[PDB]
């Protein structure tokens, strides 16, 4: 709606802007995290140019631009060259044409000119800056060329942080576009000058000079980017407040998709300084310009600024169903025993790829002096370490049933019970935010998909983003009042709509019309369900790629872990002498037979599992859904079924869960396991208990998962029925024999 | 030559020291009225009786957004200043010995030329005023 100025409406499908999902392996968004971007120094001129590009996009302006002013300053560059080659930074100082420069030489040169440079840098600046100026000098001095890299070295720098900025991915998108065309991506050379450098016997003065002018052009290059960025922002701070109507007849294709964008609308309400900054140069301030096009409506042709902004915003920001995205969310509604016309639970299952198993490689360790880091030389894959491997399907299965057999009043009780802070199921089941039904999500528990930001819905209930969005994406049109929340409308005929008491106070409701400022209401109770979820959440390079590994050495803080296995004493029975002690010094199985009931103690020999003289190097997986936050799901579902009482269900899930934890390392030295006798169970009990306790000891010495969460289970499995212990233990000796 | 060389100049080229407006709906309006503040303005006193007008001049949006106009100094033969100073001396000398008819026509011509060029080149900002049809078209001269 756009009669004669601006006025309210309510698109039933409003859209919030999310980050356009990339597979680029250089960023981390709030649903997808990236630990480390893998990187490289030296090797060859081309390898350094691949990196110089990725560095072009990772490191932010203030570090990048700072480096360009460093390069533009001759007196600084004279010193980095003068020191790179063994000579003084003086007008009469000569370097040869046969001199070959290792990257080692460049860096200690740059370092020396930072040091005398007398400019103050953060630890972060100093690090990013040293990598740009290195990648620039190793390209000049390849073109020169005196570069002759002694080797390739791999470091890991960290990705672009879009972990916050749920609310504003627009200024992130602008900046990130403009970085593509950044002065560090491709260096433009002067061939005439470069010939002077190829020449022997060159004075060092001729080297600084040409690098200076190259920099001096990069500085201009940036002044142009810092302009074409602030031109785009100018355009965004024009869309608001034409959208709120402090300025005046345009319903552009862009402006339209942003008038029904909850994100934009909030950010723009009172005008954002970050975007109004850009008008201080042109007119200044924004209010000076705003008065201009309100004198005019009573320095025009405004439609390219908006178009400029768009191409950027568009290529980095997809707008979402409160349309797409109608996932990634398995929405299955479930109604009380009082079938119609009101429901109890709304299940929302976000899925993503996990990793079932992790490869492990024999490594040796290479000296450096830092503690600090370690260099390691990963050689051969020699195992693949196993995880739990339990399907999250069945757990929500027993939970569906439970919520169906929930009567109408039973439910509204559990809700109040929960709304008072009680959390019977953990964060699996919560109050549906601002509605009187409850929801049953996966993703409070995974990737932190759901976390609650509290301005989106009117009123007092804070609400997770990817619901508000997945719900609003089921809305047919969307009304946009200046200075208020978006009001949504859903119109889908005819009978597939319920008239219910559960919806928040603001909601109008008929059969096939729903009109509320709180989208989740469209699950109370419009017939809205999605069998399987739209978009599985993906990780590119979840593990650091040791695919190069025959040819390069690696440097890692935490991203690779090396195994500090304790070695057993080699002795028929000197093992047995320390195993029983119940306080000695290599990993063991330590259970207390539930068949009454002496203490068992058996040594765990990681030696013979991992290989004989081998220090497993094991990558750390940056998971989306981590064994620890999954197992911690199941256990919270089991606990919450344990009351309100479904012993039948709860005790079946705990069984499933158990089978998975004990299965993997069972079975993998008779006379050693003590105390025991040739019982047929006491023995098949060992089979369970070593199967978890060796998985535990493996997860201790290789950072696969927290030991914490294995003991969390071990405990819930001691408390498992004595009759069941031995059903699963039969199952595990029968699997083991084959 | 300018794409290929740098320039060195005492006076022959001048670079613009524009004052930047404050970027604010109406923090502009708060300093414009003061009749003593710090960016260029239109400052006339309506000959239609007759409050003081004060409106900010935004060289920013005329010259370009982040741009420092370098402007060559023209070595003229007949310079606007020694021409306009002709016309004004002719107008004054016609004003007596009396030709009001002539003198007041020339002054009109002269005026049209001075006001024409930058007219018109931010409604709510120009203060004090009301939607008069002249008070407004007076601004048009006076800002020009």
């Amino acid at each position: 709606d756009t009669a004669k100025g601006v006025i309210p409406f309510s698109t039933s499908g409003a859209t919030w802007a999310v980050p356009r999902l990339s597979e680029d392996g250089i960023t981390s968004h709030f649903l997808r995290r990236r630990g480390y971007v893998t990187m490289t120094q030296g090797g060859s001129r081309d390898q350094n140019a691949a990196v110089r590009k990725i560095l072009s996009l990772i490191i932010a302006y203030d570090i990048q631009t700072q480096a360009c002013f460093f390069i533009s300053n001759e007196e600084s560059m004279r010193i980095t060259m003068a020191e790179t080659m063994g000579v003084k930074d003086r007008p009469n100082a000569r370097t040869n044409s046969w001199a070959e420069v290792s990257d080692s030489d460049i860096n200690r040169g740059i370092a020396k000119a930072l040091k005398e440079g007398n400019l103050t840098l953060d630890e972060n600046q100093k690090d990013g800056f040293m990598k740009l100026v290195h990648a620039f000098v190793a390209d000049i001095l390849a073109q020169s060329g005196h570069y002759k890299p002694v080797t390739s070295v791999t470091y890991f720098s960290a990705p672009i942080d879009m972990e916050s900025d749920y609310l504003d991915p627009f200024s992130i998108a602008i900046i990130r576009d403009v970085l593509d065309d950044s002065p560090f991506s491709e260096l433009r050379y002067d061939a005439r000058a470069m010939s002077e450098l190829e020449d022997r016997d060159v004075p060092i003065t001729r080297f600084s000079r040409v690098m200076a002018q190259m920099g001096n052009a990069m500085v201009r290059n940036i002044m142009v980017l810092n302009e074409a960025a602030q031109r785009k922002l100018r355009g965004l701070a024009v869309v608001g407040e034409i959208v709120h109507g402090r300025v005046r007849y345009l319903n552009d294709s862009f402006i339209q998709t942003l008038r029904s964008n909850i994100n934009f609308h909030l950010l723009t309400r009172t005008t954002p300084e970050r975007w109004a900054q850009s008008w201080i140069q042109a007119f200044g301030s924004l209010k000076g310009w705003v008065d201009a096009i309100n004198g005019i409506a009573d320095l025009s042709d405004l439609t390219p600024l908006i178009r400029d902004a768009a191409t950027s915003v568009e290529k980095f920001v997809t707008f979402a169903p409160l349309s797409f995205y109608q996932g990634l969310g398995s929405v299955t509604q479930i109604r009380a025993l009082d079938s119609s016309t009101n429901l109890a639970a709304v299940i929302v299952r976000y899925a993503a790829k996990e990793i079932n198993l992790i490869p492990a490689y024999q490594s040796f360790q290479v000296p450096t002096v830092d503690v600090g880091v370690k260099k390691t030389a990963i050689m051969d894959q020699r195992l693949s370490l196993q995880l739990p491997e339990f399907s999250e399907d069945q757990f929500f299965g027993m939970l569906e049933q439970r919520m169906q057999n929930m009567s109408d009043s039973e439910v509204a009780e559990l809700v109040d019970r929960i709304a008072k802070g009680e959390t019977p199921f953990g964060d699996v089941v919560k109050q549906l935010p601002g509605t009187s039904t409850l929801l049953v999500t996966n993703g409070y528990y995974m990737g932190g998909l759901l976390t609650n930001e509290d301005k989106i819905i009117p009123g007092d209930a804070s609400v997770p983003a990817l619901l508000y969005m997945q719900a609003a994406s089921f809305a047919s049109s969307v009304r946009f009042p200046p200075g208020e929340y978006p009001v949504f409308h859903h119109e889908s005929s005819n009978g597939d709509v319920r008239l219910t008491d559960q919806v928040s106070a603001d909601a109008q409701l008929s059969h096939s019309a729903v009109e509320t400022a709180n989208p989740l209401n469209f699950l109370v109770a419009c017939n809205v369900s999605v069998h399987t979820p739209s978009i599985a959440i993906d990780i590119i390079e979840p593990m650091p790629d040791l695919t190069r590994r025959g040819t390069t050495e690696y440097v890692h803080k935490g991203e690779i872990k090396v195994a500090a296995i304790p070695s057993l004493p080699p002795k028929s029975a000197d093992r047995k002498a320390q195993v029983s002690r119940e306080t000695a010094k290599f990993e063991r199985v330590l259970y207390k037979a539930r068949k009454g009931g002496a203490q068992v103690a058996a040594p765990i020999d990681l030696e013979s599992l991992f290989g004989i003289a081998v220090n497993l190097a094991v990558p750390t997986v940056k998971h989306v859904y981590s064994p620890d936050s999954k197992t911690k799901l199941a256990l919270d579902i089991i606990k919450g079924l344990e009351s309100d009482g479904d012993k039948a269900a709860a005790t079946r899930l705990l069984m499933t869960l158990a089978r998975a934890y004990t299965g993997t390392y069972s079975s993998l030295d008779e006379i050693t396991g003590i105390a025991a006798q040739p019982s047929d169970v006491a023995m098949q009990e060992f089979a369970l208990q070593s199967g978890v306790q060796t998985l535990k000891a493996v997860a201790k010495h290789t950072g696969i998962m927290e030991v914490a969460t294995i003991e969390m289970v071990e405990e819930k499995v001691r408390s498992l029925d004595d009759n069941r212990f031995y059903e699963i233990a039969a199952e595990v000796v029968l699997r083991a024999l084959k």
